[PDB]
């Protein structure tokens, strides 16, 4: 994922995603079908 | 996009758009069918 792709996929920046708890990162990526 | 193209597609200025919450930027670009 490029930085723009984080915005397109998750509606937040790469660094905002990285600020989420681990379980939430895993679940959001689960929801999108990503690994 | 050209300045006038941007205004026609989004109905707002570049600055206004960039100042929106990121989730809303993404949803507007969902709504417009850009991707």
């Amino acid at each position: 994922l490029s930085d723009e792709d984080f915005k397109a996929v998750f509606g937040m920046t790469r660094s905002a995603f990285a600020n989420l708890p681990l379980w939430k990162q895993q679940h959001l990526k689960x929801e999108k079908g990503l690994f």
